[PDB]
């Protein structure tokens, strides 16, 4: 949908110009998912689906023979300041230097295409992995899967054993074939989609230490928790598709995230089985199109909630960010329109939520030419200051945090991003020289007595022919 | 010199192809010396002379005039594992994107033309940081410095304060210009030596508490510790350059590293004052070319001795590591010959410590063509198995370590690495696909009831025209 996109931006957490270089560290260039999980030692585990390597170009999933295809791989973290991104610290490999398959896959079109994780949680000193066997894709949205399956690791993820608790999916409707685990007190609450992404969400439950025991598995069925999973029935409406659900103590309610139709959504609940508050938008395919995932990350606090979103055309799992207030209401939205770029191919005159820039300038719009999505915007010239901007309507006296992503041509002198009143006095801002990879800069400032700032990024072209590139630009209020 | 090095390179920790993407993280694309202390909270402190981002092309120090020279920077570690590399988690930035200079300079040639860090400790909650304010550089290995200095900061490196604490070099010859610090008990030795590479190293001594009070400095002066200064006497000969000393549970003695004329060295002593044992090497200029620094990891143990290495053409920090016994003797030395290929601009015939490759090999050679130094192997064709190898003497029932650097052309499918029979059979092997960045592989193996083997790297050519590239190799007895 054309909704706004409150959430931003924080990191490219894979592929090329990632800060985390899972490239050159490990064989992933392209990979999605990102799903995590606190390992009960102080880490993050974060598991991938289907993940290539060197060889990768894109636009989208899949690579030349030598890809180095791997159904799934699995990273560590121990960043607690995801503000300003998440470092993996660790990875499971196989050679030294290539991230490997964790969960096995026959790769065989039709019986077994590939094994994807879903959801994982630890109990003690055990990790679990959830996934899904994939028979064979079809259309964007619709796929078969074989089972869900659990594996497990006893070493903090370093080997993996795949266990014999399944949902098989004789019929196709199974209806736990795409789960999503959250522990609460000594119950872990069990979501579960159909394969694919058209159908509802029903939810389990069973005690902590006994995960792997199906017959400890109880299923809600519109009365109570009952023994037989034929009795499950919804507790979200169609079309649902990969989950990930947090109790978050800040708020006091369970927090669901998916992609329900065209855009990521947020919904939540004081309890499991519901009621379940509607759907806020969390990401619009307007703004991030062809975007799927939405996995929350286990250390959220304060009501600061971080998650990975993937996209298909850069092929790469992204760090966003959105706030929540203390009955689950996302609020500080993005206040920076059209921030990716995504909506326009021409820039505004800068006013009533348009971007405006100097000669030469445009939206790049070519697959995977932004940062994130199609769109960034550019500026580039051979004498004086070469800038694009935007107005933002501020609250006099607030407090404000510009975050945004650039890279410049390498002759690149002088540049600067920030916020500066309408006239053209600077408010705050930072200065860059050259800068190669795509880097998100970071500004914090006072809005003062205006309710209107210009936010910018821009180069001095005197000393030749320079340019500079932007994209995924927001502005937040603080607290 | 000649000699052999037993020192095997393990990582490049900064810049092109670095692991770290500090070029990326932080716009540290060349650097050098790599300076390291435990900060007294669970990590290691590292910090950098004269640092070039994005326009940096190399060969050497320096960059064009847009290449945001700073005189220093400072990353952390939290990696307890340095076999695979030394992971850094955290830097000192400004903005944030950059990692900001720490210790300001005037840039001012023949007045001071920038400011080194020497040496590093912590005490209590403060962490201190020598440096050496240079007046002007000389050719190489000379150059005139102003004063001996010392930063500090109370929050784990993220500010600093410089201190009003210094060794002023009036005469020129003030033997405490560039210092290394080692803590034993409640004392810390401070090492110096002249500004430049071509004199000799004394030694002080101060009470931990009382590393500010120049006052509370005594000097040994060849019979014991005396308050002037202009009575230390040299406790090791010229030709001493920057050095690193540390003290060594293991083998009960303190070790020191320095660049001594051509190549590096490593003295010990159960005493500061001495005696110091001979010279060892532990890098020659013949297999490294232009290496400088050598400093030592705060975190050794059990004999694993790791350091850091600068080297001028690719103006970046290497992790190394050599063995010690127990007796501070360098054991199990690389086994390969002319490990870095710097030995010679051509292909031999395998045998007698020489390469050898199938059509079509060569030896690049350029500035910084290297993984390290200006030779790198290569092998490339359009059918067929082909390798690059060499005959390598081993000890029956022993265990060995192979790690080497290679990369490839991006089409490459399926190449090995490992170690084989004189007849071509592999006794341990890995498989490579596509490799885009400089990438260390690691093959552990047992030598069997063999008196050599062939260490290996190649690429199978049947499916176009391929190549690999290799530098670095390293095979060394394990345990
Ligand atoms: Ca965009
Ligand atoms: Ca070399
Ligand atoms: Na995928
Ligand atoms: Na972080
Ligand atoms: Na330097
Ligand atoms: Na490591």
């Amino acid at each position: 949908t054309t909704s706004r996109t409150p959430a931003t931006v924080v990191e490219k957490l894979t592929g090329p110009d990632a800060p985390n270089n899972t490239w050159g560290r490990w064989d992933i260039k392209a990979t999605d998912l990102g799903i995590m999980w606190d390992d009960g030692a102080g880490h993050v585990l974060t598991a991938f689906g289907d993940t290539f390597g060197n060889s990768w170009t894109g636009p989208g999933g899949g690579a030349p023979p030598n890809g180095n295809w791997r159904s799934n791989v699995l990273v560590r973290s121990s960043d607690g300041d995801l503000a300003d991104g998440m470092l993996f610290d660790w990875a499971a490999q196989g050679p030294q230097g290539v991230a490997r398959e964790i969960i096995p896959s026959k790769k065989i079109n039709g019986v077994e295409i590939t094994t994807i994780p879903t959801t994982g949680i630890s109990v003690g000193k055990r990790q679990y992995l959830g996934f899904m066997s994939v028979k064979q894709w079809g259309p964007p949205g619709v796929w078969d899967t074989n089972f869900a399956g659990i594996a497990y690791s006893d070493d903090g993820g370093g080997t993996w054993k795949v266990s014999d608790t399944r949902w098989e999916n004789a019929d196709g409707h199974d209806p736990f074939q795409m789960q999503a685990w959250v522990q609460k007190g000594g119950t872990i609450y069990v979501f579960g989609t159909q394969n694919g992404r058209n159908g509802p969400a029903s939810v389990a439950k069973v005690p902590a230490s006994k995960l792997l025991d199906k017959s400890a598995f109880r299923y809600w069925n519109g009365t109570d928790w009952s023994r037989k999973e034929s009795d499950a029935v919804p507790v979200m409406d169609a079309p649902m598709s990969e989950m990930s659900v947090q109790y978050d103590a800040y708020s006091k309610r369970f927090l669901m995230m998916t992609l329900s139709g065209e855009d990521i959504i947020m919904r939540t609940a004081t309890a499991p089985e519901g009621p379940w508050t509607p759907a806020q938008t969390v990401a619009s395919s307007t703004d991030y199109p062809a975007l799927y995932g939405g996995y929350f990350h286990p250390w959220n606090k304060d009501g600061e909630i971080y998650f990975t979103m993937s996209q298909w055309n850069p092929y790469n799992v992204y760090l966003m960010r959105l706030r929540i207030d203390r009955d689950g209401n996302i609020i500080d939205p993005n206040l920076v329109t059209d921030a990716s770029f995504e909506r326009s191919t021409t820039l505004g005159d800068g006013t009533n939520g348009t971007w405006a820039a100097k000669p030469n300038s445009g939206i790049d719009n070519a697959p995977a030419a932004g940062f994130t999505g199609d769109h960034r915007a550019f500026v580039r010239y051979n004498s004086g200051w070469r800038d694009i901007w935007q107005d933002v309507a501020v609250e006099r006296g607030a407090k404000y945090r510009l975050t945004g992503f650039l890279r410049t041509s390498v002759n690149s002198d002088n540049g600067f991003f920030g916020a500066r009143t309408l006239d053209g006095v600077p408010i705050g801002e930072i200065n860059f020289h050259s800068v190669g990879a795509w880097t998100r800069f970071t500004v914090e400032f006072d809005a003062g007595d205006r309710d209107a700032v210009q936010v910018f990024g821009g180069v001095w072209t005197n000393s030749g022919d320079i340019w500079m590139q932007l994209d995924d630009v927001s502005l937040t209020k603080v607290r």
